[PDB]
């Protein structure tokens, strides 16, 4: 119910002390199109944290996190299991919501802003993220809308891994925030979004397959199939291997080490191991499989999963899936 | 006046710092009826106190403390005096009305609950208060209101102290909090109704009175006339008395003690005295007489009026009558 | 056949920055919407002991506040309706419910679910594909929040039909563990009030956690040299007296509690201290009203 | 408004040669038709707790012989629409009630009772004037038999509306005496499965009669220096297992039993042996199933 | 069901100056509008006793003078709804009442009670709160006469409904009294002819009060030392023979009187002079025909 | 309860290595509740210590108990069901001998072994036609001692994903 405000004459701005808007559960509509189907939904991405230097993305520093193509589970959820099924893609309308979850007492500034180039480098200061085309910037306690025009070029799910992205993603959305305190979020984003769907195809597939020649570089890698990491996701070096899944949700893991010996494998970090962890070490090589919930928020200093005091580390072969917890292995 | 809220985009909830309503005073309507005559008025019951633990009716133990019948100055503090010249009542519309007093910083539970059975005892847990087919729960600093459907069963007036309540008594209003905090209220209690009274008669009488044989046992007692206090709330143990009214308003108070000697009358928790207390003390009995104003507000430690050192207690007789603060006694 | 309606508390939501399902606790049926569950349905339980079948025609779940408006973060409010599905671990799978409503620690919301035509089991404690007794499962989550002070409070209303009566299932609850064997695993008897992780059984303490509102009875029964004190730290509040049997081998407590619902990692509903040599935990758990209280 | 319709056993009829009414027991009012009567309503009163008022529809009372068509005797069957009335003791009483039925014990009876339009008052709330609050008294009558075969059982057969959803009033029952102070005499709270004469604590023994049909949890809690055994050699049999803790100065057993209900006068549902210098017993029953007996 | 309508007197009106409730006494109930109370109604309770409930549908109270016009003075006829309620004490108060009637000694006078349409039950002897087993009370009163020839009848008037046949409440009196505790107070039971001040049990004499008209048969057993003589010197005549037994010790009486009801402060309706060492007093009042009086 | 009965096909009285003809699947399909992925991976666990018989299977049911052989020193696991499978096996046994592919599946890439006294694991993805065969598994691990305890991991995937050299 509307109220009247004491002390204010007509046409008044007033300062609640916090603002929101409820949110529900709508079923997907499926419609008319030059493709196999159009899908008209509404997903949930993440919740933009504080902080006081500006930082993007919750502080991941993958380029391209928030890519938009329906593969890309950390902008999909559930068009994820959707993109499996077809070639080819088209959205049609596309939209970024952000609801305030936060006082009207909280500083800072939230801006949710699109890069038609989904291979650009992330901003770092305040100039730069202003000077996006598609901007749109509030206060954290405030609702805020970006709306991304949309073309009609259709474009491949990247299943087999395009090294040119943009040529394969609709540019990327992300977003930037400063000036803010505390440990609550300031706020949830969303992304609706009407998409069409071109050539129906076998399940592209959910594993992600990762491999370094440590012995070659402590950097670089091949990474086949669904990117729920990049490179720099998984830290080889000082006798120590890290790696961030930074994404949220759930993982089966199987990392195959060459090398001499290996340490303790901990959950330090945004993850949490689910049942029970499986490892096997021998002389010169050893294997772990387990599978673990994923906070996906970044985190600087605690990976996902670590694995310490590894001695001479030749190779890092691992294989990443989304998957139901259910399917965690027991005691 | 209406204002417009900064950062809100159409159709969003905000919450304020505080909500309030202007209460005014309204004369009572007169109405036609089957009866003599119809009232329609409005009454202020009781501001609901803060507490952590789930307390209800503010702390009062007794059972059917806002038993609906319009003999009980604790529900109605102007339709008791009208109540007195009737035999019969009917309640045609009821409702109880949630004012808040405080700011929408306030923690916790306010429930609005009638009971149909007026000697149900008092709930202590979150599933019982939440139970009740007639409820209504929101937050301290919210509005709330309780409508309870009346029937058309006419009912005495209880002046002559009918033991089974629930009979001559339509239910009992109550209301339950938890998870507060702070010194002050959380908001304001009313009731609104329109009531039929039946059969005029003489003057029921303003008196209560009071009597324990203590040396047949320290509990129990005959009490006739106004229900201003029930057995528990007269105290009689380790050559102490204490007596709780615990009903706001001022009370002539004749208090007879077959005891061999007794102490101070002392005024140490929700009551004051009035002008001045006369006390006369004799060897095997004494008598006090003075008039209170009390707050109403139980006290678990402090009577409303205790008298201390008393020794070999056999015999509390008392009288307790409503009435103005100006008939007390000179200096 | 038996029309039944009402609204009844579940269960105060607390707070948390990161993602937390049904206030932490990790059980996949915990709030199955079947009248047996006691965790869901605090007042209905009562009569669904004497009934065989039942059909929701109407139902939804509310959230009122209790909570200031200066408190940060979102309630989801959420159904399944395959009571068997994990419990999801992120924010976005949330979103990905056909039912679901989420909204400010500050503001009410509700959750109404359509329900179909089919009757189903009462008793599902037995059945091993639950979702087939089971009329789905209720969740709710929280996060971007902080404070001990809960959100606010979740209510069920509906209107079910019940079916055939029966022989009454009884409201007690009989808990019992081998400690010798291990302080963990259970055998539990009757209506759900614990679950395994909600007896605590170690490093000489014994603590109980009746995270479901409600007032109880309860005897314990150990198997152990000596104990020490019965404490109540936590979510519950004696009512009455305390009535205390120790040995040499053996002790038995009985009381009767009345538990805020509300869970609390660091205090149980009840404690009891310094425990000696225990060898088994037998108990039983009744909800009941405060009026058969033990005296003093 | 809620419709409940159910049928339910009451008592076994016992064989006299004078005419005895309910068995014996002379307490105006032991059937007295309130739902919340469990000595009337064995099931109904598991439903009853949860609302606040009453109305029956339909109401009738049947009997059914279980003896053999050779045994003599009258067995009446009776309602009394004042709840408060005494009880008959002579043969032209018992047959001028308006509401009557009479039958050899080795014939099938049914007394049908029409029903009012008047709501009454649930809850115990120890009303005085109970005939306000009831609807009335069932009772019945026996006379010229022989032996102690009893002839054949007595059941409850209605239809009710219930009113308004209401805290949980319990299915618990708790017993108090000070035995320091009288052997008879105690404070019964709760659900009245027993009453004072019920429970027998003299010459050195503790018997309790559960005389209304079911199964029970009890758990009692005995101040006396020392005890004896447990036994169970009336009505009742030990239902799993029974958890009992002895020390110096206090005593608890608890135990789930299952009581057919028929009062026997020499030995009770169960009796605790040589205890030495008692001074209270506090006790709480609650009706249950099978399904919660503690374990071995 | 049964429906009932007659006429019936209740008291001669005795003047008085000063004002003077229901003849002078004191009691709240004495003319309670229920059946069962034969002060009210003289003839109906023998038909009362065989049924368990009542309505009136028609109600009016008469008053009939046998006074002349020279007589001074008024008589009140007075209904409160409630039976519980104080008798009035001043005459202004009578005028507060919304249903009176008042009038001249030597005119005849009405006063239509209004009925409702609850039934209400036939025994208020066990009932506390008595206004909710009566339909209300009757009062006289007078004021501003003199004399010792009353003023003029009341009578009652009605159409009643019964609704249950029940084994009879009988139409005999219990009167009881232990002088050596106390010359007051006693236990009655049955039918209210007498109440405990209408029994004087003091310096040598006993004096017994049937202040309600009609022929009734009584027996008195003393226990007493010895006792002089029976007289009748008040309201009441003998009916035929009286049968005296006396020993040292006990005695026994037993005859049947004719009262005019009307109360009489110095002569009982029946005395006992010279009465040594009176322990107990136990009697037996009915109401009943000339016909069975005992012959010489 | 939660299927719509089963399709099967029988046949007798033929000759020769090819097949007769091929069989379709033509459905008009209602879905009713979107939900968030069930999960494409397979978990399978037996205590061989226990039975060599019996098993705990979740998720996607690519096998069934009777399909994972642990006997006489041999592991054989039988993926019934054509398709490509990343795989991932551990064993808790002293020892174990060659993973070998010798039925109805081929490796993709290069297989992952890595051997410890009491503990093994094999990681590896397999193509798999799908045809039952009585004797010779999907794949099979040789000359296994002392084999207390199989837990393994089922997803079928893209040959894209297999193990590099
Ligand atoms: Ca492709
Ligand atoms: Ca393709
Ligand atoms: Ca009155
Ligand atoms: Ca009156
Ligand atoms: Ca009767
Ligand atoms: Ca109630
Ligand atoms: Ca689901």
């Amino acid at each position: 119910n509307i109220s009247y405000t004491e002390g204010a004459k007509p046409g008044a701005i007033s300062a609640p002390v916090a603002i929101s808007r409820r949110v529900a559960g709508m079923k997907p509509r499926f419609v008319r199109s030059e493709g196999s189907v159009k899908i008209v939904h509404r997903e949930f991405i993440a919740s933009v944290l504080p902080s006081n230097d500006l930082t993007v993305n919750n502080g991941d520093v993958n380029i391209g996190k928030y890519r938009v193509n329906p593969s890309n589970n950390a902008l999909f959820t559930w068009l994820q299991g959707q993109a499996q099924l077809y070639d080819m893609y088209r959205f049609t309308r596309l939209r970024f919501t952000y609801i305030p979850t936060t006082g009207s007492t909280s500083t800072g500034r939230v801006s949710i802003l699109w890069d038609r180039d989904s291979q650009d480098p992330l901003p770092i200061d305040r100039a730069a993220i202003s000077s996006y085309a598609h901007y749109a910037d509030s206060a954290p306690w405030a609702e805020n809308v970006l709306v991304v025009p949309c073309d009609n070029t259709w474009r491949y799910m990247n299943d087999t891994n395009a090294v040119d992205r943009k040529l394969v993603d609709f540019g990327q959305f992300l977003f930037a925030t400063y000036s803010g305190a505390g440990a609550t979020a300031h706020g949830d984003l969303y992304v609706e979004y009407a998409v069409e769907f071109k050539d129906p195809q076998p399940i592209a597939g959910m594993v992600c397959m990762f491999d370094r020649l440590v012995s070659f570089s402590e950097v670089g890698s091949t990474i086949k199939g669904v990117n729920y990491i990049a490179d720099r996701d998984v830290i080889t070096t000082g006798g120590n291997i890290g790696v961030n899944i930074n994404i949220p949700g759930t993982y089966l893991v199987t990392i195959v080490l060459n090398a001499t010996s290996i340490g303790s494998l901990t959950f330090t970090g945004n993850s949490k191991l689910v049942g029970n962890s499986l490892n096997v070490t021998s002389s010169g090589a050893s294997a772990l499989t387990f599978t673990l919930n994923s906070t996906g928020v970044p985190n600087s200093s605690n990976s996902s999963f670590s694995v310490g005091t590894v001695v001479a580390l030749t190779r890092v072969r691992m294989t990443i899936t989304r998957c139901s917890p259910e399917t965690a292995y027991l005691a």
